[PDB]
């Protein structure tokens, strides 16, 4: 009796990037055995982007656009046996230059969201392709001034509006600040039927985003990062507040993302995906990797060197983990 907003006993499957074909759809759902796709609705990057500096109409306008494509792969994912997530990535105003979101600090830009959330649950009500609307990815509060909501409370009146609209998909929520998994102590269950709660896994970030923005290359996992031992059991402990706040709420949770990039030393990322995986499979957990077919950081058809940015010749450890995992699923069945 737990809300999943689903029939089947899994989801598993993968972010993909905006500029996703459909030949790649159809291979991720028909050929990987993908059941799952996270669609997220950026704005060229992330946590900085355009967005940061346009106007509402100007991001009305990309959102549209972002959108109509979205609306032309749900056809696609269908006949893939996939169902979606709407990630709205890049939110109304952005990002400040310390990557807190202008939706808690402006309120042009709080209403907006709440008015684009209704407009996306109007146009999607009756899919039946979509699984469920993934409010915000990542938010970041900083400061909240008065006579503005935060998350807890901008979450729950935007949740409330989505479900007036939409009588079957998933509300999936994730904690501020990051959508990290010690941020889920921070929510509150917001009171609206039919809510799903997600976090991102990507500790340590010295391991998984090594080599990208500041941090050095060369960390091995299993082993010793940032001072502390990591290996299964510290994954588990990290993913601890998750687990109690699924026990002791009785909802369902979603890793909307994790990863570890793909030029860690040896064997690691695959450990590092396979210990993960293995978590939320005890604690039934669906769950997408990122990403397939983005930025190749993160791509499991890559391989381990970071100068080197074409295609392995031969599957990966890392891909032929994913498709074991994918082998597990059972497909949306479709009227």
């Amino acid at each position: 009796e737990v809300f999943k907003g689903h029939n089947l006993p899994r989801l598993r499957g993968a972010m993909i990037g905006p500029h996703v074909t459909n030949a790649d759809l159809l291979e991720f759902g028909n050929v990987w055995k993908a059941n799952h796709i996270r669609w997220q609705l950026i704005w060229n990057g992330f946590p900085h982007s355009p967005a940061d500096s346009a106007t509402l109409d100007e991001y009305r306008q990309w959102l549209d656009g972002a959108l109509k494509r979205l609306e032309a792969a749900l056809p696609v994912c269908r006949e893939a046996g996939i169902l979606v997530t709407v990630d709205l990535h890049t939110p109304p105003g952005g990002r400040n230059e310390a990557s807190e979101c202008r939706i808690f600090h402006d309120r042009e830009f709080q209403k907006a969201f709440i008015d684009i959330w209704e407009d996306i649950a109007r146009r999607f009500a009756d899919s039946d392709v979509v699984w469920g609307y993934d409010l915000v990815n990542e938010p970041v509060e900083g400061m909240v001034p008065d006579g503005l909501m935060n998350w807890q409370r901008l979450a729950e009146e935007t949740a409330r509006r989505v479900r007036a609209i939409d009588q079957k998909h998933a509300i999936i929520i994730e904690p501020a600040p990051w959508g990290s998994p010690s941020s889920i102590a921070l929510l509150d269950p917001i009171d609206v039927p039919g809510v799903v709660y997600s976090v991102h896994m990507y500790v340590p970030h010295a391991f998984t985003h090594q080599g990208v923005y500041d941090n050095p290359v060369g960390i091995v996992y299993p082993g010793t990062i940032d001072g502390k031992w990591y290996d299964r059991n510290t994954l588990r402990k990290v993913l601890e507040p998750v687990r109690r706040f699924q026990e002791e709420n009785g909802v369902h949770i979603y890793i909307g993302e994790f990863s570890a990039i793909r030029w860690a030393p040896a064997d690691s990322a695959c450990q590092y995906l396979k210990d993960c995986i293995e978590i939320f499979e005890e604690y039934g957990w669906d769950w997408a990797y990122h990403a397939f077919r983005e930025w190749d950081g993160w791509s499991v058809e890559h391989g381990p060197d970071r100068n080197d940015r074409n295609r392995t010749a031969t599957p990966t450890d890392r891909a032929l983990l994913l498709r074991s995992w994918y082998a597990e699923n059972v497909k949306p069945q479709f009227s």
